[PDB]
Order: C-alpha cells, then sequence, then structure tokens
C-alpha cells in the first residue's frame, strides 16, 4: 500500500471503504477497495476475467490480514447519472445502448459460469465515451439494497443461476426508462409483495416449484398481475417484451444473456456518447 496515495473517497462499499488513489510508480490513477484462503483463489480466478464491459480488476494485494483490491477506476456511476438525468430522462438510444453493452458483460461472465448477484446502478460505472461497465464481479461468491434481488433469493433458493443477473438488469433497465426504481422494496416482505402486486402472485402455473420454496408461504396474498404498458411507459413493445422476458418468475423460463442479445430491441442499437459533467 505505500506505493498508493488515496486521492479522495469514492465511497463505502458493501466490504469496505473504496478510494480514488495515484500508484506511485507508475502514475496510474485506481480505485481501491479495502476489504481466509479460498476467498485469495476466487479473487485470482477474477483477474482472469477480462473484458470491456467489466471494470478491470488489476491486482489483488493479501496484507497484515487485510484484502486490497485495486481496480480501474472511472469517473461516474449509473445512480448518480440517473439522479443528474431526472429532469429530462436517460435518451432511449443511450438506454439501449448501456442494456446492451451490459448483456454483453453478463453473457461473457455467465459463459465462465461466473454469477454478480449484485447489480445494481451504483456499480455499473460509465466513461466519457458512451461505454458502461460491470464493478465487482464476483466479489458476492468471494443497508444492502433489496431493489435489484430476484424472487428466487427472497423465497430462499440456495443454488440460484446466471438468470438472478438477467433479473437485476430487467430491474435497472425498467428504472432507466421510467426514471423511478420498479420495486423499492424496504424489507424481504415488502420487496416480495412489491413484485408480486406488479407482477402477479407466482402460483405452480407460471412458476413449477415455487410451492415448495422455503420461503414460500401459502398464506402469501394472491395480487393479479399488471400490463407492462402500464408498469413502463412510454417503452415501445420490443423493448416492454423483452423486459417481460428478463422478469419472467422461473429463473429456467427467464432469458439469457446470449438470447437477449439478439431481441428485435436492439435491431437499431448504436453507441451514443453521454453528457458528463465531472
Ligand atoms: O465509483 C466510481 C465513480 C465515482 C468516482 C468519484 C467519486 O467521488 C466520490 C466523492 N467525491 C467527494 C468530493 C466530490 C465527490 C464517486 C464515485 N468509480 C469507480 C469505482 C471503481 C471500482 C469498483 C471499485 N472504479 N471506478
Amino acid at each position: 500500500m505505500e506505493n498508493f496515495q488515496k486521492v479522495e473517497k469514492i465511497g463505502e462499499g458493501t466490504y469496505g471503504v473504496v478510494y480514488k488513489a495515484r500508484n506511485k510508480l507508475t502514475g496510474e490513477v485506481v480505485a481501491l477497495k479495502k476489504i481466509p484462503s479460498t476467498a485469495i483463489r476466487e479473487i485470482s480466478l477474477l483477474k482472469e476475467l477480462n473484458h470491456p464491459n467489466i471494470v478491470k480488476l488489476l491486482d489483488v494485494i493479501h496484507t497484515e490480514n487485510k484484502l486490497y483490491l485495486v481496480f480501474e477506476f472511472l469517473h461516474q456511476d449509473l445512480k448518480k447519472f440517473m439522479d443528474a438525468s431526472a429532469l429530462t430522462g436517460i435518451p432511449l438510444p443511450l438506454i439501449k445502448s448501456y442494456l446492451f453493452q451490459l448483456l454483453q458483460g453478463l453473457a461473457f461472465c455467465h459463459s465462465h459460469r461466473v454469477l454478480h448477484r449484485d447489480l445494481k446502478p451504483q456499480n455499473l460505472l460509465i466513461n466519457t465515451e458512451g461505454a458502461i461497465k460491470l464493478a465487482d464481479f464476483g466479489l458476492a461468491r468471494a443497508v444492502v439494497t433489496l431493489w435489484y434481488r430476484a424472487p428466487e433469493i427472497l423465497l430462499g433458493c440456495k443454488y440460484y443461476s446466471t438468470a438472478v443477473d438477467i433479473w437485476s438488469l430487467g430491474c435497472i433497465f425498467a428504472e432507466m426508462v421510467t426514471r423511478r426504481a420498479l420495486f423499492p422494496g424496504d424489507s424481504e416482505i415488502d420487496q416480495l409483495f412489491r413484485i408480486f402486486r406488479t407482477l402477479g402472485t407466482p402460483d405452480e402455473v407460471v412458476w413449477p416449484g415455487v410451492t415448495s420454496m422455503p420461503d414460500y408461504k401459502p398464506s402469501f396474498p394472491k395480487w393479479a398481475r399488471q400490463d407492462f404498458s402500464k408498469v413502463v411507459p412510454p417503452l415501445d413493445e420490443d423493448g416492454r417484451s423483452l423486459l417481460s422476458q428478463m422478469l419472467h418468475y422461473d429463473p429456467n423460463k427467464r432469458i439469457s444473456a446470449k438470447a437477449a442479445l439478439a431481441h428485435p430491441f436492439f435491431q437499431d442499437v448504436t453507441k451514443p456518447v453521454p453528457h458528463l459533467r465531472l
């Protein structure tokens, strides 16, 4: 750590403090996260999971029982960008470009059997060139917001799949379009009931095996499903169809990142430049 000069506090992550810092030898500006042997090995495997839509893990430093993760630095996160764009809304071609790029990043990690598990706007990082990148990939395996949590996790599935990331990204896509969180739960039951109130209480018809899940209760209220036309106006039919497939209850029916990239919604995808004031 004597090789780094702290510049400013980026924020407080799930694991520890994140600083913007300067590497004293290379002159490199990085993000430094201050955090068992199985953790060392899993984190070391993440150093090889390189993709243009994944924030680069430059180095892993284990000293005096403290673990430091050195990452590529980006100037802005999507949460702050969405707040800054609240009055006008993020233009649809930019939303579409960001969703396309995030799906490319997920398709890559998922092809390597690596899940994010905790996607949220705060860990999606953006630059002046129009890129968007996933941060904290694979750290979950190695107040916390529930808004993006998949229903199978809320229902107590211990062995969840890559579909949990598609659910989180669908929630984020809806929030970029409407300028409001889709399911802003403030407890696990409030989160689950908000999902049920919009998508309908799940049953054996739409989700075989749901009633056998660890935290499923037959006493859950039974709410009717709402039309996506009410949920995400003014999104077009291609976007609503894609979002519906990213929000399927059954993780097995939920669209994969690779199949989502082929969706007609992306026929006219482009890579616009965001308006960024740094
Ligand atoms: O999280 C960001 C975006 C960012 C940048 C600078 C910020 O400044 C923070 C507070 N300052 C105090 C005075 C004014 C504002 C805040 C957020 N970037 C990251 C993260 C990572 C790796 C995953 C670890 N890489 N890049």
